[PDB]
């Protein structure tokens, strides 16, 4: 059976990354910030918080708002996720050296949680006020959830497929999994992949808050997200979008690109347990990890590092600790970046895959913030207090989503 | 290089199909109907048409509304596409003999155009009227576009992955493409796949009609949808959802299921041309067809039948005829089912895949309705007037979507 290690699949490398976060618009500054123990979570100053007296009054807005880079027409012709996709798509390509690739071998796979939903409600209000001729001729193509991926495909010229897998909070990792599949199956040699997501707003907070699993530690925003900690009280929103460029090792060599890491395998499963709670036993989630190992050609003892989904929900963290044990990876050093960056939903799995890549490139895992009281039921090696340094050779990035979706990505040091 | 024909991919068979359409809730009755020249397209009698004086006053509502089957609890706690998913998934599973499969080898892949969007505008109105605590605690899990796929995965017990590819009008076929990939790569032995979509409503009609591509032949509804006809004047909505059950031929034989057809190969590409117009040259669209043949182990000369996306827009049908030529498939017999069933957006490529399968099972292509004046730019063998019987062995189903997505599926007689 084919694996990366046994040459049954071609070698695929990560050759550029871009991300915008609550800490910085520059991924390399976000990364230094994380290492120095910086949090992007703050008191929400938005008017909408006082207008509605929201129970949740914390979150990380992007340091550098997407729309400060958007012109007059982009504001009127794209939904917010498409605007983010355009912004990141251009930054990534510039970071890659603006390569001239064969368009017929270039694919885009970009996940998102929802799509251009603000244009749904705008279109609804416009029609209710002034009838059907007040709806934009662009409303369909701004709203459709494949919109951000399609904007990036058009921007960069991708003709080997533009795909948008949606799996709620695992969408941004799932996208990279499908990009890797498309290359190893011979449909593409190069792919831009990742995840984008909307900003923090009143209605999203209201709707997630009614499920009662958001932190309300409003007095102390930077202490509120505590994945794996005994005193965790739910997740915190933190805005992000992130993309990476992956290509065959041969394609990278031929153009002189310097790889940051290798993308070795990907595992996708599903729980069939509950729509909005993960299976407590972590068995299908652990199988996604295992399947990424099988495809990579690795054993669980090879894994130095797991980048946890680690939302800081009580039931979420417990299930993931069980999954990591089921996969044999519970001696890896674990990071839960939502501790500092919060949860960006459809993008978050892409951001964390980027962080996994930087961990491998630089030999360092940032501290998990707020990890102050270990939880007996979670017996994991959670990195905390200061960075953990090592010559890491292999890591797995985990992401999970409402629906019972489990995605695991195996990366290696280049 | 592995193909189905050369045994490099495992054999994959279609063992059950279900669909609900404008003609019938029973796919076998829908099929008999199409063969008898029936149309599902009628005057819209909804009060919203006259309320808003909509330019488009025609379309095909389901013969049998999904909600005639829906418990009162479901009507509050699932979105419309989730209800459609649950209904179709239970029907499919019964049609299959309710098999006991290994859940850890069973995947679901179901596309849709948008998701539970009615719950977005419901949540918005509730919050505006009553504040943030009047939003449903189930709002998120009803809205998320992976919701329908996830309902089906929970309902049927799928633990090998639940996926929702979103590619607007090609989603339904793209879902079946990714299910075939998942089986041939060894991630699953059996999969439920296809597409669901919302109903014709006021805001959907306004937003699409403002793009200026819909038919407004309101005085003759059954004559409005005219794919490939010289006098075509745009597309017509017709509601549907459809699912099929695919599995390895070995798995089928083990349980004694008689196949309906073989699913031989799939190709996905993208245009990088325009967000809402297909590339005129048909080149990337023809490459998707060619890719499906390469993976099948077929040559264009083998192909007997093409089930065309055939929307009846002037530019869309012209581009598809060029793509069929690019692919070398322009000697095949062509059917354009939107002539009879109209356009079901995210569900349509799955519906048309099911029709392709029945064509191969029964050796007959239904007539393309309203095909009265050949267009010299098309120069295709369009089946029309009466059904055409023949010994069809191989067929390609086309679907394309806003964003420039091209999906082709290669099917074969069992
Ligand atoms: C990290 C946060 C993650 C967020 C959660 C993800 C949810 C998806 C986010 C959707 C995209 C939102 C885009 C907002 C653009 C923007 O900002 O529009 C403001 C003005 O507000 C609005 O129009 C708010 C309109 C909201 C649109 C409907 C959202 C409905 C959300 C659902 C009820 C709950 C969330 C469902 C998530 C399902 C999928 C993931 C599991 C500019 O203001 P002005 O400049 O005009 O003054
Ligand atoms: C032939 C298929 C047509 C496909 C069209 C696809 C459009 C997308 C699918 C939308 C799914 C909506 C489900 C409808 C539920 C239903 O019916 O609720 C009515 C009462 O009205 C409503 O609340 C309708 C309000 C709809 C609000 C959101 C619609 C947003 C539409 C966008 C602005 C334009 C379409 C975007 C498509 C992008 C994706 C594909 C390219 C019954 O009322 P009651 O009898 O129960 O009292
Ligand atoms: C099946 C449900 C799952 C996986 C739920 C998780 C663990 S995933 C996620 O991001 C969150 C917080 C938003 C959960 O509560
Ligand atoms: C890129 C745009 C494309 C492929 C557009 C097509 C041809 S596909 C489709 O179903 C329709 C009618 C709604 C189109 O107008
Ligand atoms: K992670
Ligand atoms: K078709």
């Amino acid at each position: 059976q084919p694996s990366t290690a046994n040459g049954g699949f071609p070698s695929v490398v990560v050759t550029a990354v871009t991300a915008t976060t609550s800490i910085s618009p520059d991924i390399e500054s976000t990364w230094k910030g994380l290492l120095a123990g910086e949090s992007g979570i703050h008191a929400l100053e938005d008017e909408f918080v006082t207008k509605w007296d929201l129970a949740v009054k914390i979150g990380g807005h992007l340091k550098d708002p997407v729309d400060s880079h958007m012109g007059r027409l982009d504001m009127r012709r794209m939904s917010y996720v498409q605007r983010m996709g355009k912004l990141l798509g251009g930054q990534l390509w510039e970071s890659a050296g603006s390569p001239e690739v064969d368009p017929d071998r270039f694919a885009v796979v970009v996940g998102t949680g929802l799509g251009g939903a603000e244009r749904i409600v705008e279109s609804y209000d416009l029609m209710n006020a002034g009838g059907p001729r007040k709806v934009s001729p662009l409303a369909v193509q701004m709203i459709m959830p494949n919109g951000a991926a399609a904007v990036i495909g058009l921007q960069l010229g991708a003709r080997a497929g533009v795909m948008t897998p949606v799996s709620a909070q695992s969408s941004g990792s799932e996208a990279i999994a499908h990009a890797w599949r498309q290359i190893v199956m011979g449909d593409a040699d190069v792919a831009v992949c990742g995840g984008v997501e909307g900003p923090i707003e009143a209605l999203p907070i209201a709707a997630f808050s009614m499920m009662r699993a958001m932190s309300t530690r409003n007095d102390e925003p930077e202490r509120a997200s505590r994945p794996f900690d005994k005193d965790r009280d739910g997740f915190v929103f933190g805005e992000a979008g992130a993309l990476m460029l992956i290509e065959t090792e041969e394609h990278a060599k031929a153009r002189g690109a310097k790889p940051l890491a290798r993308l070795l395998g990907a595992g996708i499963t599903s729980d069939a347990f509950h729509m909005v709670a993960p299976a407590a036993d972590g068995v299908r989630a652990g199988r996604a990890m295992t399947r990424s190992l099988e495809l990579a050609g690795l054993s669980p003892a090879d894994i130095d590092h797991v980048n946890a989904h680690g939302t800081a929900t009580p039931i979420g963290d417990a299930a993931e600790a069980n999954a990591i044990r089921v996969a044999g990876c519970d001696q890896a050093a674990v990071y839960a970046p939502k501790s500092a960056l919060g949860h960006s939903i459809g993008a978050v799995g892409a951001l964390e895959s980027v962080l996994t890549v930087l961990t491998l490139r630089d030999g360092v895992i940032p501290p998990t913030l707020n990890y102050e009281t270990p939880d007996p039921e979670i017996d994991l090696d959670v990195v905390a207090g200061e960075p953990r340094y090592g010559d890491y050779r292999y890591a797995v990035n985990n992401s999970f989503g409402f629906g019972g979706h489990n995605v695991a990505l195996a990366f290696g040091r280049y």
